[PDB]
């Protein structure tokens, strides 16, 4: 039932490819069971941020979920601009706002997980997951001091390019 086309991404857990059956989306093929809750919160997270209709499970016939179909995002890998305008600062902190403002602490912010779109100055991130304040594993104090040097390092990375 999904029409898979070209690969667009690769990740520890998945591959992405094309949608064939639709040019604004792409598929998320898990290449192995993931928990419920790892499943429902990324397309919670991704339809918070992206807008609703952004996400949705791929189910096969016994009703297990294979995958995700979510929107394709807009701009380049940040991996791969050397160089940014002045206004990709305010950019940034943008994208940080947004994701705090739905209550989301950024996980992966790494370089590898971030697009920019040049011509409207946005940034996108690509898999969005959030820290979970939990008992002894994850304290409020732990996610907030790792969020910070998280969020820290990423605009550190965007404002050395400026």
């Amino acid at each position: 039932s999904p029409v898979p086309g070209n690969v667009i991404g690769k990740g520890g857990n998945a591959v992405v490819y094309e949608d064939m059956e639709d040019t604004t989306k792409v598929l998320k093929m898990f290449t192995i069971s993931q928990s419920h809750e790892e499943v429902t919160s990324e397309v919670r997270c991704f339809n918070q941020y992206y807008g609703s209709g952004s996400a949705e499970k791929i189910y096969n016939d016994n009703g297990n979920v294979i995958g995700i179909r979510m929107n394709k995002i807009n701009g380049e890998s940040l991996l791969d601009i050397p160089s940014l305008p002045a206004q990709a600062e305010q950019a940034i902190y943008d994208m940080f706002d947004r994701l705090e403002k739905k209550g989301i602490l950024f996980v992966d912010t790494t370089e590898t997980n971030v697009l920019y779109d040049r011509m409207r100055n946005e940034f996108n991130p690509i898999d969005i997951s959030s820290y979970n304040v939990s008992d002894i594993s994850w304290s409020e104090h732990q996610v907030m001091q790792s969020y910070h040097g998280g969020k820290l390092d990423l605009i550190s990375v965007v404002l050395s390019k400026i």
